[PDB]
């Protein structure tokens, strides 16, 4: 069947469990002990060699990646649950569109999220005072970030069209973990941001995660 | 037609330039003057709110994301020219192989790549000096990196199979840079990486954007 | 009654549960959830207005900073359970030994040790690149520590003297954390480290806390 | 008899020279010629390992770290001078509230202000630029710490309780610095705090040592 | 014959081609490529070790770095084109006040400038992210430093005194890429410095390196 | 008369020292960067960008200490040690020693002055950083071997004597030659360089 090896606090991790749950698919979530160093030993590294998770299996096909293996699953499971790709989901034009957000995402926002993420919960947890500096910096640049999603949010009801795609979907686990921080603050303060965060982290299969 | 809003020594921009001359396909390269600080201005954030290049166009289609566009004529123009997905280019486990490699470009590779080729080029060509701790750093790194890359050529022709694929394309302008520096060291003391090297920047598109 | 609120993970809080069951004593560890920002509001900041876990309650004292608490504990709890003052705990002398050793782990092993643990454990658990050579820098730090560790080790059965205390405790945390990376070559590499290390981590009371 | 091992430039060795003063206790401060390295080499890394100042003897017992240090001066020599104890020294959640504050200047306080000390000060005197980004960076981060300071004193009219004590003692010599920078704005500019560096900087103990 | 060593993009390499220009002088500009890491190795090297561009020639001797040929070129040919020594060339006090200014360019203004110039601009050609932070951590730097400039030139027409030395054509190059981003809004908003700017870059000689 | 405005550990203050003594020149040292005096009125009236030192000859008011050497060089000419080239006027022989002075400033100065920083006055105060040590050493060492290259060529940086060049790399080099770093000081003509200028009377004053 359907295996995920990963831990469920990883956002690359969380971010593939949305989209199984958001397919209606059933899987087994393999725990990799990363607190026993499992990531970076055989025989994780021969499912992945970069050593991270989350690590992927759909009978004889072995996948890593997070963003590969959301696609795999929008495109293999693609009459099952939610279509997570366009409606017109061979239509060419709309899937540029589609892969320019999810392109959007891996650059300008994961980055600048996660390390505002882990600075301001990750350390708390494991015992490092946060850098208020950096948390500064971070929220800085994610707020101009975040008003080209405004701009964007204005002219559409979610990223990549009408529909909600991976596109917003690989924002979530991020999203989930600032709601949780001061930096919610940006979200809110932006009327369509603010929305389409509520819509997306409101989702059964957003909140099976949590 | 097809316009490409970039820069010729961009490697974002050239990542496109090849991909279009793999699809032998006409297209016109209209320069945004970096220098004048064009791409931090109107109208070209209205191509690219994030202002940086390339920006694209084909008729009334308007993208941004070097990736997105690659992938965008990759398929549009799958006849034409070079076929760049995999052979069997609607096989759902053969695509998602490609995009695992595609993921791990943008993730393990770049970032380090472009930053050695940053530290070694462009600032010697402004006037900054190179830092020499940075470099060793990011040479440990990449070394790691291309130990992986070694262990995949030596089970496949390619990285994502046997033929050349997006995968392989989306590392060439980086390495064309990196080819002009003592970092080659790293390419060429590797027998199967030296030889994908070597064919992937000795094809005729590879050479019409140095 | 006594009640710590905390996290499990948290090496801070760890430190603190290590010496309340080496002292046999009943606690309820009461959950913050970091998560979703609760040490960061109140009614944590009540408890420790610099919002970091653990927080600490023994009837009505109310109390926060790990090391401050398990100083605590250790004289309010002498004459029971483990002995984690020295053997002679009102001699001045001896206890300013013990004084200089706990001073030692917080300033020259905490810091260089955490950065370790968090770079290589924690980081992969959340989705972010473990950074190869901040590992490297500081393994040659922790190692000149360790050298001065073994000197002290090489004439003493303990840190701080013939007896197990609370200079031996607080590093037990971060130290089982480091035990599943491979910086646990630096504690196997040195013997009489070593040796320490597989005493104080094969402790009951260490135990009860991974 | 007592002797010092240390720079009296140092902020760590004054520490240890106002809590012999406010005990109004004979000493011999042995000048190390850091200029020379000789903190770096033997004999001194004898009396300190980890080759910092200040290094301390009270006949045969051999101490180094200036807390450390300073709680001995405090226990060993009670009945004599100034009590840097809590008034009922023998009360053990009256010390454990000391340790709180003890813990929180070594680890939230002097990170913080010796860092704008040596920026402001230490580089200027040797010829480097003060990196005035650092500085702003620092000072944001100190007026929250001196935020929660300020509302500690509003309840008590030391960090401690009623009386002056190590807690407050082990501020003093960074203090000192500060208040030869605009730093000293953020002091000023709270009200309960600025009569508490007053009183703690005019006593006889902390000039002696500037 | 004059030959010039270097790139024409390079701020080090057009600050000796503006003075060979302000000269009249007749040369020949080869071109070294960074690109293919020519400047790294031999025969290179043997013109200057340290590895950077430009260097020169004048017949039989050779030179390297940028202010040392500027300064060769004003005295050699003194008598040719324009002055760019002081009125009175000979006067050891007028020299000194030019030789302060040039040491201030060098010290206050290159690094500030060229960093911000990198940010905003080089970066942008090659494919990696401005860093905001860091241009608005310089542009606060660079404003202070102006201030200075300012003023020092309500007092005087030019920064050396009533005419234009290697003083003034020292921050050309850096200011000529300056002026094609929004850090122009620091030299516009300072009305003498602004004054400054414009005569020095709409010179003959500054416009041929543009 | 002469006044330099400065502090006596001050690296750049040095080399001006220096210079002055080299010259057997009389001053007075006036010094409190502790109070922050550099940075307020009316220091900042004779250096606006507020560092050590700044310096008086009558009514000449300098700032920068490679312009205060080179004008001490140039005014005080004929007077004790030759600290210009021996053919003074000669424009290529300046333009060698403004080199090594360019040098100096760009290649040498921030490595040395970050080793000696982490090394010694962080120690007089916070933890030296062994990784940075480290780096810096790595950066030095290859500075290093192009003086080397240079020095087998040539008695002094800039030709056969003793000059500004050569001056102003003292100040840092006596305060590395107190730390380990001084190991690489292992390059044979380097190290006879470094103890000829270090053993000069007017080095050793300062
Ligand atoms: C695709 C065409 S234009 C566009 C976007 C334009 N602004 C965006 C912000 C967040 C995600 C996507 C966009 N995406
Ligand atoms: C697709 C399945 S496994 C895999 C790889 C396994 N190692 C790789 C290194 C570079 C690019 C791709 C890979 N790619
Ligand atoms: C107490 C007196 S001397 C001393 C130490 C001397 N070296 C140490 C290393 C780790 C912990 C403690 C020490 N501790
Ligand atoms: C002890 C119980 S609560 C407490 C403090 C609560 N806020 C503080 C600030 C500085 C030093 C100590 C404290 N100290
Ligand atoms: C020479 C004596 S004072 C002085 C300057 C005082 N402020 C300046 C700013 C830019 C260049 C030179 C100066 N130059
Ligand atoms: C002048 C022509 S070549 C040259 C140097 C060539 N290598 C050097 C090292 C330190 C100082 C000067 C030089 N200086």
């Amino acid at each position: 069947g359907i295996k995920v090896f990963g831990h469920p606090a990883s956002i690359a991790t969380r971010r593939v469990l949305i989209a199984l749950h958001e397919k209606n698919l059933d899987f087994e979530l393999v725990h990799v002990e990363l607190k026993d160093g499992e990531h970076k030993k055989e025989p994780f590294l021969s499912r992945n060699p970069f050593g991270q998770v989350p690590a992927f299996e759909d009978g004889d096909l072995k996948l890593f990646e997070s963003r590969a293996i959301t696609q795999y699953i929008a495109h293999r499971y693609e009459n099952q649950g939610t279509n997570l790709l366009q409606t017109d989901s061979k239509n060419i034009s709309q899937y540029a569109i589609m892969a320019i957000g999810m392109q959007v995402e891996d650059h300008q926002f994961d980055p600048v999220a996660s390390k505002l993420a882990f600075e301001q919960i990750f350390k708390s947890i494991y015992g490092l005072t946060t850098d208020e500096a950096v948390v500064a910096e971070e929220e800085a640049k994610l707020a101009k970030v975040l008003d080209v999603y405004e701009a964007r949010l204005k002219e559409f009801k979610y990223l990549a069209g009408e529909t909600f795609t991976l596109t917003d979907l690989h924002h979530i686990p991020a999203i989930q973990y600032l709601l949780g921080t001061p930096t919610k603050k940006l979200f809110t303060e932006r009327p369509r941001v603010n929305e389409w965060v509520a819509e997306i982290t409101k989702r059964p299969a957003s909140e099976k995660v949590q």
